[PDB]
């Protein structure tokens, strides 16, 4: 029989390693093979937690240490390791913190699976037919939270550099900490619309400030026609009912998940909470393979996906594959240098990709095409 490829070797290592900026962190995922090449990923979650979850000593069959069952298995198994990790660890990690952890893992094993093939990660994840991928920028000015007049002029420079930049979406906030009314909101949206134009495309994120959906409701049918993508953390994300009735009782696309883990939790915000869009995030949960599953099963269900994105370069790298392979919307989050203050989201990693035109190519590198800046790194 034809010989077997010898780059494909087994996983030796893996280490998690938190990074603190001086709050900023996130908690890298090294894994190595026996031949020395090692994959990149990360782990959402406070990084002393995570860092110590990982290093929990195994008891029984439902509560393994979580690296156990992928240590000496070929990385280009990613969905037999994944279920392997999962089975392992179920009683206390089948949600939550313990799901930031195998995610990491997860993503982790396609840049490893990449280097060892020589393929870059959106190619194992199935190839794509887009020559192009197009995200939406998540903006924020540098205001304190702030009044509506103060809101505004800081966001109107990020706007226009936006348009100068031809990014075709991007997304705004309501400061959480503004007392603002909802008519204030709503005034508040038509000023910034009327500043971005109505080329391109707005999404708006409400940062959990309501609980009613009928007063959500009436906010949003007063402000059709600003014409907005979507409406983002509306309601309590626990919830999913309430949802269910903003899209009952308005026109407005309604997102849902952000903090969610598992395609479990997210197969019910589709079915319970009837939303648009799902944000599940891609260190969060269940990384690459989840998010594959999650969104095979949103495009049957006519619900979009564009997982939440705010971490370092090693997430916004296995975004632009997700996008390439995986994604079924016309947009997906994106932090970039340029339009964000973040010196871990800038320096981590290296390389950044180049948007041009306001959209990614295709990446040309194995794996996730990316790896640790250690002058950065040493620097603590």
């Amino acid at each position: 029989s034809l010989a077997l490829n010898p780059a494909v070797a087994p996983i030796k290592s893996i280490e998690f390693i938190p990074v603190n900026y001086q709050s900023q962190n996130t908690v890298v995922v090294k894994v190595t093979d026996e031949n020395g090449v090692y994959g990149l990923g990360e782990a959402d979650g406070s990084p002393d937690a995570i860092l110590a979850y990982a290093n929990i000593e195994t008891e029984h069959k439902w509560l393994t240490n979580i690296t156990e069952k992928a240590i000496g298995r070929l990385p280009i198994e990613i969905n037999a390791i994944w279920d392997a990790m999962y089975d392992a660890t179920q009683w206390q990690g089948m949600r939550g913190l313990g799901m930031f952890a195998l995610s990491g893992i997860d993503m982790a094993l396609y840049d490893l699976a990449g280097k060892q093939l020589g393929v870059p990660a959106y190619q194992l994840l199935g190839g794509t037919n887009k020559d192009k991928v197009h995200p939406y920028l998540t903006l924020y000015p540098a205001i304190p939270d702030a009044s509506l007049d103060v809101a505004i002029k800081g966001y109107a420079p990020l706007l226009e550099k936006a348009k100068a930049h031809n990014i075709r979406a991007v997304k705004v906030c309501v400061p959480i900490k503004a007392d603002w009314s909802t008519k204030e909101v709503a005034y508040y949206l038509r000023e910034l619309r009327g500043i971005l134009g109505h080329d391109t495309d707005m999404m708006v994120d409400y940062l959990y400030r309501f609980t009613d959906w009928y007063e959500v409701a009436r906010l949003l049918n007063s402000i059709e026609d600003l014409e907005l993508y979507f409406a983002e953390a509306t309601l309590q994300h626990d919830d999913l009912s309430g949802h269910a009735k903003l899209v009952e009782n308005t026109r407005s696309r309604i997102c849902g998940a952000e903090m969610s883990t598992t395609r479990f939790e997210a197969e019910e915000w589709i079915t319970k909470g009837k939303v648009h869009l799902l944000q599940s995030d891609y260190n969060r949960c269940g990384g690459l393979t989840e998010l594959r599953r999650i969104t095979e099963m949103a495009t049957a269900n006519n619900v979009q996906v564009m997982p939440h994105n705010w971490k370092t370069g090693i997430t916004s790298a296995a975004a632009i594959h997700y996008q390439f392979a995986v994604g079924n919307a016309p947009y997906f989050e994106y932090v970039h240098p340029e339009f964000c203050d973040g010196e871990l989201r800038k320096y981590l990693v290296t390389p950044e990709a180049e948007l041009v035109d306001g959209g990614f190519a295709k990446p040309t590198a194995p794996g996730l095409g990316i790896d640790l800046n250690q002058e950065f790194l040493a620097s603590l």
